[PDB]
């Protein structure tokens, strides 16, 4: 994990994080971080390879207020798996279907809460033949991910702003 | 594998569960402490564990919160800090280490806690060992489990404290 700490710039750091995630077996990621006093977007540091059409769709639809992982991050330090049970409201149901259309189906989000009051998330999505396979995989690497998210948080917070 | 923590209904039951989890991982002494957002009110911090009472009192009276290198570390980082000679840098910190050792707190680590609602704290665990090579073997073997444990302890502890 030391390679993240030793990155000098955002481009280098992002490429290292993306490669680490890929080597682990996740094809898509989002790392997002806000400074302490900031609420919604605006000065958010966002990296990764989420589909650009999804990012724009999400913003226009005001999905920060719909996405169940966002509310979860505001109240918890524990991972939230993208299971059907988290998409409860009608808007969350459509959110799930639209995310799926954009290729985001199986995954998890690790909330990020930095020492300086940074608020964010490391989300990782996996391609799998089915949900059971995706969950077996995520469980198999969970302790590694749990360390990764804190290393990414500490190093990213130092570069983000 | 940490479900007992969240399900715990009271501070005494929760404390005992956490102490047993730490013991099972090889650590006979722990401190779990949490303060609310932007607070330095240690008098009203949520503190559990089994550090020697003589050490706690000494620490408080000497104002060691301002000397202990693990406290300043927690303020700036989410990463663990191992209790190694290299962390005791100032003259006062060398004295701190000597006294901490007189109280049996030579080997261990501190995991900083930063809660979703701004809580600040630490899960500290001390291990008994003959030397640091042995202590390191003991700690390295359970580090990934501790890393998850500290966050489960934070989430559940923050609910009970605040
Ligand atoms: O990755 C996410 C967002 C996770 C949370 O992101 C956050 C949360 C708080 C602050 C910031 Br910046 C980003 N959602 C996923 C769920 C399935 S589809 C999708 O976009
Ligand atoms: O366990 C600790 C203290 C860890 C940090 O504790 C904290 C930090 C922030 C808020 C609160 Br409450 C407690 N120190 C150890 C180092 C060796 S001897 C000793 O007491």
């Amino acid at each position: 994990f030391l390679e993240l700490e030793r990155s000098s710039g955002k481009l280098e750091w992002s490429a290292i994080l993306q490669k680490m995630a890929s080597d682990l077996g996740f094809s898509k990621i989002l790392f997002g971080l806000l400074p302490k006093d900031s609420q919604d977007y605006e000065n958010a540091f966002i990296v990764g390879n989420y589909p650009a059409a999804w990012r724009e769709h999400y913003d226009r639809a005001g999905y920060a207020r719909v996405d169940p992982t966002v509310s979860h991050c505001t109240q918890s330090v524990l991972p939230i798996f993208w299971e059907p049970s988290i998409y409860q409201t009608r808007k969350q149901h459509e959110f799930f279907e639209e995310a799926s259309a954009a290729g985001l189906v199986y995954g998890l989000t690790m909330p990020l809460h930095g020492a300086r009051g940074e608020l964010g998330a490391l989300s990782l999505s996996v391609e799998a033949e089915n949900r059971a396979e995706a969950n077996r995989f995520m469980e198999s690497v969970l302790p590694t991910l749990w360390m990764l998210k804190d290393y990414a948080l500490q190093s990213g917070a130092g570069l983000a702003f």
